[PDB]
DNA sequence: GCCCTTTTGCAA
DNA sequence: TTGCAAAAGGGC
């Protein structure tokens, strides 16, 4: 409980304040060392700061010639330690560099950096204890502090706790090369949130079919299995286009009672039941792809509801839908003029075609509804977009919280349009509902480099304006250089694993200043599960961690 | 009132002169210190300058070895403040570097930089007093000077005040990261202006439904609640397409007397009363698009006034409107040929269509071009919200009344962009027409400015360029300096910058304004909420940190 | 984004 | 039958 060394300098180096430290022969012989990246406590005029050891080098102290002294001692076979204690007391020194991150304020928020530079004769450096480290961090264990693989740098009793106030309404980045634990960390965080704070909903853009169920050895279990193990019931809603296959897999991997944990829903709708929905999708495709809508589509989009009362116009619309190539359910009847036809049968379909208001233009241009074949399935009668919107922002659903997983791969090549439409609809509804209830849901999207780019930027709008409505993002990109700076600069949290490239670390430092002190560690130490966590404004400095395996988390939390 | 240290050097570092300062051990022991970014007064040849503390470092003075001395003292375990004062007295020095921003001359005008380099022997540095700082800032508090979160570096008695000369007629910028106080600062400025100078009109292009009512604990209260607290009556005009819902909210929050503070109007009009408005909107829509509106549309737009006197042409126009989809009110009559139909009924409409020219027939045939107008149509309104807003802002009856206009853009849906562009064009044209008879004297609040100031041909771009002549101000927030063109950034007069994380943002800011080169490190390193770097031209052409105030505290203080 | 084609409808 | 206007899909 005394200073490690003696401070012999200080300065302002860029936007940070440093101070040099010297370790004397006594402290070096006793066995006191300092690991690079360690956190120390600096006292200057009665105040306690937080420092991080950056560098370390050897330099002569006083008027000495260490090279000559050591070379001569080696030549003469003179054992310095046992024979010349007075010669081992004038070369045994060592310098260090320390950077003042900020000052911890009691009952308040960590004050970053410092505008005051301490004189040399009024600064001390004390090693930090476990209680102080816990007070620094804590102010459901998600990981514990650890400095590299060095012995004595592991602190299993210092942990970082998951808290909805850290993730809800704020963007979180997740970087790290392949096989280093991004998905495992995401699963751990989501499981802990769902288990501890059941009032938070999530929307998962499952791009790789790895979240609901995972059985290969190349990754940890999935959310469905985790929920079953933890005892969470009736919180997962799964939307897929392969309902039967996924139900078979779920039954196999969860037993005969899988329906108590997962609700499987289809991504199909009978467009002969929602012609207005079909028109809206066709009209919105143009806007979502840059260009402006045609007038013959604007007119229909605005007037279809009125058209519904004119049987002839409705017959025109249904004929356009059928001519597009959408197979109807067996037993449909049209009423052109005052005669009932059967578009399901080829004979009556041709009769109606030859027997046959803006609906005429729609029938002529019905070659534009062909892209809707992906989402069309006869006899469904369930608007999945409305179902998702109600699940996420229902009046009564407030509180309980729901987890929504979308099986994007099952949608073929329409996944991009479907995701853009869903995001636009959800954000518009959230903006409308402002003041009546907060959205309070978290958007999870892996391979975010794909989604964070478009015309009109639905995801740009979500990232840059979701804070007010409690709409938080948590994206994994695997390479910082692939994310636009316009979105990188708006990210509050960070979770960076090992990054091999140099451009990646340079971009990370450029986007977030405090990440310049760990670039060398990231470059040189390829360790799996080792992450540097940064959280504004509660913990505005980089801290290393050893993330926990999902199996271990489940086993520990079962009790 | 004694020099803090001793000047021991000076030079011309690039375009700025600088000089080094030394703090002696006696002063260091007394407790004197200098904070980075602090403002100090420099005396040289009978003229006082204004300097900023830039850097600080430790360097040995004289023939000494501080490293060896301190290491030996530590080894021998001798307290360095009670046992060996003569050894502690030769290593307790410290250097500072100071930059001269300029000197104030005549009536507060700021002479920039300096062509004269002061000799070391006759240059002194005095700490600046509260009176001097107040004079510096001055020539209804908005924020008090503060140097970071360092205790002892805060001056609650030094404030920057709100004055229409600062804002109206000049462009202001409001940058910062997401969640740091841009909206709160905007609301503070607006509330102070509306409480102090009631002859300044505003136009808030609301985009998130936050400037009228705000109850969620994620932003400061709304302007409606602020006005209710401050006792300002009959000054807010709300334009929205959700009259009933907003009336419910106002009733449930402002109380039962809410109609005194907020006046609600709808964004819907009946186009059967303003066919000229319908045709003008349809014609303007395409021009705001690519270009070259069709000849028939041009002809209709120019000659509808003449058409008004011909019932046959007007019947063709009304038939076109009805065919587009717009619903007329019950009991409408059309005089075609020599007959009076009732287009509100199916059979009458069919008969008229069967019965049915200088340009009206082509419009009737191409009736699908008016479909988009169904996003504004509501039978039985006869309001012309565009004209009403024009009278509210640039009306000749006001000559100073104070009118706060808030537009609920989200309610419109996908027509908000076109509506905003058309309204801005109309307002600017009217203001240009009014030049030489009366000034507009109003401010245009704009949020998410990067959406509007992108294209060089935009009406918002032209307003930003040419509004000062006619008295039209601006105040835009964008969250990122990199998203605004340099052409606008250079010409902007006022700045209010919060924490910025990206190096590109700070580089852009310093490229646009040279004096912002001394605060890049602070911006990058300190993520403080509510901390602002204000720079106002031309009276205060240097960066001064502030501590913006919460709207709740501003209200509670102004009540007295 | 930008630049041609095809089609319909109303002259003549 | 031809010429001209105006809207919407293709290629690059
Ligand atoms: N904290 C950890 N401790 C130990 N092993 C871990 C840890 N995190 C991950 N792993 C191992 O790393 C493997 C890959 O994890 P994974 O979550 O797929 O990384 P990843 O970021 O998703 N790579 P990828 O998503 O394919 O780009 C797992 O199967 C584990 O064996
Ligand atoms: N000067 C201040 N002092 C204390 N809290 C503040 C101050 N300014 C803002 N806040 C708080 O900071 C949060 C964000 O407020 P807000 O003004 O909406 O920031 P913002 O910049 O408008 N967010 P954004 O529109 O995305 O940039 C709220 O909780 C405010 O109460």
């Amino acid at each position: 409980e005394s200073p490690i060394g003696v401070v012999v300098s200080s300065r302002r180096n860029g936007p940070w304040a440093e101070l040099t430290l010297v370790l004397t022969p006594q402290e070096l012989d006793q066995g006191k060392r300092l690991l690079l990246g360690e956190l120390v406590r600096v006292s200057s005029g009665g105040k306690d700061y937080v420092g991080m050891v950056l560098d370390g080098y050897y330099e002569p102290v006083g008027r000495s010639d260490p090279t000559y002294t050591l070379a001569l001692a080696h030549i003469n076979q003179v054992d310095l330690e046992k024979e010349d204690p007075w010669a081992r007391k004038e070369v045994n020194f060592y310098h260090h560099r320390i950077v003042l991150l900020g000052r911890v304020v009691q009952g308040g928020l960590f004050a970053p950096s410092t505008r005051l530079l301490p004189p040399v004769v009024e600064a001390r450096v004390y090693r930090m204890t476990e209680e102080e480290l816990q007070r620094l961090l804590a102010a459901y264990a998600f990981g514990h502090l650890a400095y590299g693989l060095e012995e004595g740098g592991e602190y299993p009793e210092v942990v970082k706790e998951v808290d909805p106030a850290l993730f809800v309404g704020r963007r979180t980045a997740n970087f790290g090369k392949t096989g280093f634990g991004k998905s495992n960390e995401n699963k751990v965080i989501l499981t802990l949130l769902a288990h501890a704070f059941p009032r938070v909903g999530m929307l998962i853009l499952d791009q790789n079919a790895e979240y609901l169920l995972q059985t290969e050895a190349t990754t940890s279990p999935g959310l469905a299995q985790a929920f079953k193990a933890l005892g969470i019931r009736g919180r997962i809603r799964f939307y897929t286009a392969r309902e039967e296959a996924w139900a078979r897999r779920l039954k196999e991997h969860l037993g005969t009672e899988w329906r108590e944990y997962v609700e499987v829903l289809p991504l199909k709708v009978d467009f002969y039941h929602f012609p207005e929905l079909a028109v809206a999708l066709a009209y919105q495709r143009r806007r979502l792809q840059g260009a402006e809508p045609p007038q013959y589509l604007e007119n229909a989009f605005y007037n279809l509801e009125d058209w519904k009362h004119i049987p002839d116009r409705m017959a025109y619309v249904y004929g356009a839908l059928r001519k597009a190539g959408l197979t109807p359910r067996k037993g449909l009847k049209i009423k052109y003029k005052n005669e009932n036809y059967d578009i399901s049968e080829e004979k009556s379909w041709g009769n109606l075609q030859e027997a046959m208001g803006g609906a005429r233009e729609l029938y002529s241009r019905a070659k534009v509804f062909s892209f809707l074949r992906a989402f069309h399935a006869p006899g469904k009668e369930a608007n999945f977009l409305e179902t998702i919107k109600e699940d996420l922002l229902g009046e009564k659903t407030e509180g309980e919280g729901k987890v929504v997983i979308l099986d994007l791969p099952s949608l073929g090549e329409a996944a991009d349009f479907f995701t853009l439409r869903l995001m636009d609809l959800l954000f518009d509804r959230a903006v409308e509902l402002y003041g009546k209830r907060q959205a309070n849901f978290l958007v999870v999207l892996e391979e975010a480099h794909n989604f964070l780019e478009d015309k009109a930027g639905i995801f740009y709008r979500v990232a840059k304006e979701g804070r007010k409505y409690g709409i938080g993002m948590l994206y994994s990109t695997q390479s910082p250089a692939s994310i636009p700076m316009e979105i990188l600069s708006q990210t509050e949290n960070f979770l960076v694993k090992h990054l091999s490239s140099e451009e990646d670390v340079k971009v990370l430092k450029r986007a977030k200043a405090p990440f310049a002190f760990v670039a060398d560690f990231l470059l040189s130490e390829p360790i799996i599960g080792y992450s540097y966590v940064y959280f504004e404004p509660y913990q505005p400095f980089v801290v290393p961690l050893r993330v926990k395996l999902l199996e271990h988390v489940l086993k520990s939390l079962d009790s």
